[PDB]
């Protein structure tokens, strides 16, 4: 029995090129490079000879293989990229077995009801002494793996823990005032209770929709207002804002303006309406999938790594060149960078206990109906794992990357595997270094940058995020945002419009009757940096300039002001990118006798002007709630429940039980375990050049070792 | 018959054999050959080409006809280059060209021997006969004029000879202008410090046993109103001096407080200043590997066997909706003229010429040899002329096509730079992606063009990308690596008694060596013509304002927008959170919107940025510098207005660059605009960056700002 070989290996998601004059298949898949010729007995993987016992068939101008080809050549073991692990790592994630497992646990109790979801089934923390234990170590954790599993029973959030070595529940626990996070469910809930509501199709009728089925709804998180916006707090609600479908593929392009729906998810029933001034729905068609469009005429590019990878994936941890560190995936803020360490001449140093996204806000600032209470905590009220984008081969990533499927709980406890959810690639980046002396022979060599890039997309907008590990020991972290505008439908086509100055006073007219209301866009990133060690300092560097006090011709001079930083309040603060700002380790000492240090850059450019704090005035409401948007920096003492700037139950929050909370009391940050946070933002102000769809815009941040090392880390290794 | 590994590598392509398809991949800048032995065909680009004479193996050795790279790299099917039949007025001075210049000045009786040329550059023809030629294919109807600068001693003497008329046109002394340093006087200094007994006597005091070990690096002295006791009429440099261990890095071995000043017209040191004796630093510090070990690295490479999407027809280089003229100058490198962007069949303005403008790296050190320290590299040492090669596959991608340039060296004679300048398409991640929630993704690569130039200034190696964005961004960024300057000090360690003292002005980063403290500030000058010559520089400035509309808001998200209509208050302080466009106030978008660039002029970093120059206001540097100080500035176009610096900032007594172009009240209400944007850092040094510095980026943006009606990568509809 033989397959088409063009077909199998494209729904098994290789690149497959045929070149007529080698009469030469060249197939690519993650870090498989293959060549076969039709009748040979003998194919190459990564530079190796394979034996072949069926030949590929080539018959009137078509290959054929076995139905073995495909396991036979891609799993053959010639490709090492991955490999299996001995011992499982202690923060690997729940296995799909351990998922459905703590599922059954918590069914087993008598308090379980068939409609309970569940917001979060995750790993509990185990202790961190031992977890560095294992990675440097080897010494076998000996406590039990547990799960914290977190319900929500109608409207009630309760935590639950189990055993998983024991399979017994360890505890449940109500968490009194604390609403759930929006679920899967919930966007069809609210697009059915829109459908089904008598007042919601009369509404949108004198709006002039003459088929309210073809409205779509979108479900929206309504904040705090202390009573302001008229909503019962004990109550579970959601704001549903709508569109047009007119066949586009873009809703998104035809909003419903000044129509705002507020659900009870409990009651499945609309309890009020709010409507405001009626504007003409926009109509035109605004595809951005290219329907209306000509293909390109594009020449080839391929980034090809003929004899595999630099890299090795074993279980889920990553080795590349002197960088060793786990990688996981959790349903709320995506992927986890663990027991990161940097081999100096064989000893394995500590960078980074845990880092990840924190969370992150994109908060708008329109006053109108529609928009006043608008801000997406896409990880906190949304869950930016669970909506994981699967990379689009050669396109989200380049060519030769590889690409990790992940696991993770679904709100019904179900594993769900996400295909395709991180990207892993190796990347030129320019020289390293450098010099041209005058007269003598040239010295240079290349850069190379490990990237592993996320894509999460939380209704109209993508966010990718790019965490990059420098052969140096620097390490990037990018975040990129794209997608569709959410856009305000105005009565004004052009800027001379009578409506045009009152339509544009809260955002760019980026189109016919559509402004691209203004917002930010606020990420910030938890950094248990232990640098080279547990117990740090936060160090300042202010480079100042001074009178000349030394004699000569000079008036003044560059010196620094050099300070520690002790306790949190003062950690918390704007990042001027013209200091310098240390998290040192003050027991260890480079061979100058400087303290270990990595300087840590929340703010290393973008593409959008930036975010100097939070654009709202200082009795907002959310300004109250979330402190993380108005400072780039904050450095807190670890503690393994302090995961989320913003707070574990942000969804209609009263006050600040994120960062506002874990830097508020007087606690000392010298000589200690600190966990840095770095808030980077930008402004969005609209242009028509981003609809209707926007290219991607990046941010940049950076931690850079500084006397970390005693010379270039990268010059190699040493002869003599 | 000649053999094929021998003779492919002399002519600089790459050679791979493939032994299991029993085939040759032949690479080179455009070229992408595949060749089978014994074939009566091979593939250039994708496209069959005939072979008279197949390649045969011997000895499991390939051979191939002594015509074998001429007719296949020269055969036409690779069309990366393209014939240039009516020649663009910006091209360069040719090697003819420049000699012809040469002979002209020459055969002025007042020409006199010795004469050296700090710059032969085209005297370009009128900006709109320009802009005509590239958009209508109009003739300029004008000669070609070459500018000669020369150094008659120490005499600054400007000519212009007509190219075309074989005549001289003016011949102007410059009265009290000091030339550029030019290549003699690195000689000069180093031979005159040789025949010092003086010198010698005094490096004998600083332990140094033999005399001839000693290395020389020229410096510019500044000036300081006479408080150097330096005479301003004189040719003087400075001269810093090291000691060659044989380790190939003379930089790590400073010979600390010893300077001497040199008159190059008397060929002799006219002051010797000596400060404490601290001993020079010893211990070899190789930067080029000769006593360490590669790990071993799997291969990549970036392959386009199809060709590339980019056209160079004589110095006209064409990309996608780009097209530009990029050319060389000896004083600031390269240059990227009559800039468009095809808007769906139309070329619509963009730039006219952009370069680097100038730059400065000032230190921030009292001590003797220190305090005067402040390299401006394209004004006072010709950047162009210092162009580093570009080593293939490791400064540029491996998919890189790299030009070469041609300029006048500082005889007069033509000088060919091998590899001046790469060109590279990359990629850049998704264009654009939208993944809506149970529908087919939608995604699109991002590419991005780069020209690509590297320049080395005695220590410091200075890289500048120009990157063309497919949806009409121009980024520009600016990378330093190189050697750091450093201190010679009596501390090992932080621990030691003089440790405090001896970091006051930099970093201990390697035991007696700080890494003292500086900036490096660049300069780009951008003639942006905005679709269009008459352009408005407009503010938006994003605000909190208090909500009046209603609702529970307290307060909403609003810009404060206006003009900036003199050039005094264009000279401004860059905040990254606002947004400064030049506007084109005839001409909008399909939404009534005046099309426009928005203006980044600080777009990160990854060293700490310098929010302006790190010198009191009464410092020589910050008075003679301006440019060093704000981020923006704006001028009216004068095509003699081109350096930051000025046109002769050796030993300048006042601003002769931006401080003089923007110091006037002219309007810059609808009229033809040159933007300035100044970029820097302060580096503060550490050991991650001795004894070679890991390449540093800093990063500006030009972003279409409703300059088109929609998304611009889209694509033309059906
Ligand atoms: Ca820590
Ligand atoms: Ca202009
Ligand atoms: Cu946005
Ligand atoms: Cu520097």
């Amino acid at each position: 029995h033989m397959v088409p070989m063009d077909k199998t290996l494209k729904e098994f998601g290789a690149d497959v090129q045929w070149d007529d004059y080698a009469q030469l298949f060249t197939l690519i898949k993650d870090g498989a490079y293959v060549k076969v010729k039709p009748g040979a007995q003998t194919a190459i993987v990564n530079g190796q000879p394979l034996a072949l016992q069926v030949p590929v068939v080539m018959k009137d101008n078509k290959a054929w293989v076995s139905d073995t080809f495909i396991n036979d050549v891609f799993q053959s073991g010639l490709d090492q990229t991955f490999q299996v692990e001995k011992r499982p790592h202690p923060l690997n994630a729940l296995t799909a077995d351990e998922i459905k497992q703590a599922v059954e646990i918590v069914k087993a109790s008598a308090d379980f009801k068939p409609n309970t979801r569940f917001t979060e089934i995750s790993l509990l923390p185990p202790d961190k002494e031992a977890v560095w234990a294992f990675a440097l170590e080897n010494k076998p954790v000996d406590q039990p793996r547990k799960a914290d599993v977190i319900m929500l029973d109608g409207k009630h959030i309760i935590e639950a823990v189990v055993d998983l070595q024991n399979n017994k529940l360890l505890s449940w626990q109500p968490i009194k005032d604390a609403h759930g996070m929006v679920l899967l469910d919930d966007f069809a809930s609210v697009q059915n209770i829109i459908n089904n509501s008598e007042e919601f199709a009369a509404a949108v009728k004198k709006r002039g929709i003459t088929d309210a089925k073809k409205v779509i709804t979108t479900p929206l998180t309504v904040g705090y207002f202390d009573g302001k916006d008229g909503l019962k707090q004990d109550a579970r609600l959601l704001k549903v804002i709508s569109y047009l479908d007119v066949g586009d593929g873009n809703y998104w392009a035809h909003p419903i303006e000044n129509l705002v729906a507020v659900v009870d998810l409990e009651q499945k029933k609309i309890v009020k309406i709010e409507e405001g001034p009626v504007v003409p729905v926009p109509m035109t068609a605004r595809p951005f999938d290219g329907r209306d469009r000509v293909a390109p005429a594009v020449k080839p590019m391929q980034i090809i790594e003929p004899e595999g990878k630099n890299y090795t994936i074993t279980g889920d941890m990553i080795h590349w060149r002197n960088w060793d560190f786990h990688l996981s995936m959790n349903s709320r803020v995506g992927p986890m960078f663990s027991t990161v360490t940097y081999n100096d001449n064989g000893t394995k140093r500590k960078v980074m206990y845990e880092g990840s996204l924190g969370g992150m806000i994109v908060p708008y600032g329109d006053p109108d109906i529609g928009w006043y209470f608008k801000a997406y905590l896409d990880s906190g009220d949304y869950g930016m794992g669970t909506l994981t984008s699967p990379i689009a081969r050669g396109k989200d990533a380049p060519s030769n990357a590889v690409l990790l499927n992940e696991t993770i709980a679904d709100y019904t406890g179900v594993p769900m595997e996400i295909p395709r959810a991180i990207a892993v690639f190796e990347r030129y980046a320019g020289p390293e270094y450098k010099h041209q002396e005058m007269g003598q022979p040239n010295v240079s060599t290349e850069r190379r940058e490990l990237v592993v890039r996320w894509i999460s997309t939380v209704g109209n907008y993508d966010y990718i995020f790019d965490w990059i590990f420098h052969e140096n020991g620097t390490i990037g972290i990018d975040a990129g945002a794209t997608g569709i505008e959410a856009v305000k439908g105005v009565k004004a086509k052009t800027m001379h419009d009578e409506t045009a100055k009152d339509d544009t006073r809260y955002g760019t007219l980026i189109d016919h009757n559509i402004v691209g209301t203004t917002h930010q866009h606020i990420y910030n990133f938890r950094l248990d940096l232990d640098v080279d060690g547990e117990n740090n300092s936060l160090v300042a560097m202010d480079p100042v300039v001074k009178p000349n006090t030394a004699g000569g011709p000079r008036t003044s001079t560059m010196q620094v002001n050099q300070y520690n930083i002790g306790n949190q309040q003062d950690a918390a603060q704007k990042f001027d990118p013209g200091t310098i700002r240390l998290l040192s380790n003050p027991n260890k000492e480079n061979r100058m006798g400087n303290p270990v240090s990595y300087q840590i850059i929340p703010y290393a450019g973008g593409t959008h002007p930036v975010a100097k704090g939070a654009q709202f005035a200082p009795d907002e409401w959310i300004y109250h709630r979330l402190s993380f948007m108005d400072k780039q920096l904050w450095v807190t003492r670890y503690h393994p429940g302090e995961r989320f700037p913003e707070g574990k139950y942000p969804n209609r929050s009263t006050h600040d039980t994120g960062l506002g909370q874990y830097s508020k009391d007087n606690e000392s940050l010298d000589n200690t375990d600190a966990v840095v946070w770095m808030t980077t933002g930008t402004t969005h102000v609209a242009r028509a050049e981003e609809w209707p769809i926007m290219p991607t815009e990046w941010v940049h941040t950076l931690l850079k070792p500084w006397n970390f090392f005693d010379e270039t880390p990268t010059l190699g290794a040493l002869k003599k």
